[PDB]
């Protein structure tokens, strides 16, 4: 075994430095403030949070409500509860409607895929 | 664009269905319970935390302590903020000492890669 490494692992890896890309704009990452936020669900979660995407104060609201530490930051605790909170909306989509559809949800979570 | 999808959701939706599969025991995942988690992080995580997958106690104390809603289960927000105690490790292995070393950590956290 070569790859010590697993999917998960790997997975949780590539989200934490690319998290951390957004992150480190203030220099040691240690957080993602309102306009860090904003761009990281801007730019990779414009798709799974496409309709939170559409406005400003929706991320603006989970910019500082998930602000447990109040400083209008993010650290990894705070930030990681937010893919919580998606994880609840890929929960839904979990329930792929493609083993037999009742109602049909758009791929990924709001995805357009041929 | 085709791929809607970035590189971040994708790596999210990645982790939420193969940490439900382990969630998923149980029926409808919602959870994962101690033998669920334990398995989890002895599978995935294994690496990451493979000096914490050498003992089960450690695994328990997440396992409970992180349990919130007191069950002896983990919810989605629960097991996420597993992932940020992690981030917290990854953290320190984000600081490569390939860039020019004081003292040198193993790869990815824990990792032994040529």
């Amino acid at each position: 075994m070569t790859s010590k490494m697993s999917q998960l692992e790997r997975n949780i890896e590539t989200i934490i430095n690319t998290f951390h890309q957004y992150s480190v704009k203030l220099g040691h990452p240690d957080t993602l403030n309102q306009g860090e936020f904003k761009e990281l669900v801007r730019k990779d979660l414009q798709n799974f949070l496409k309709k939170e995407n559409k406005n400003e104060k929706v991320i603006e609201h989970i910019m500082e409500d998930l602000d447990t530490n109040a400083d209008k930051q993010l650290s990894f605790e705070e930030f990681i509860m937010l893919m919580a909170r998606l994880t609840w909306a890929s929960h839904e989509k979990m329930h792929e409607g493609d083993e037999g559809p009742g109602h049909h949800h758009k791929p990924g979570l709001g995805e357009g895929t041929p």
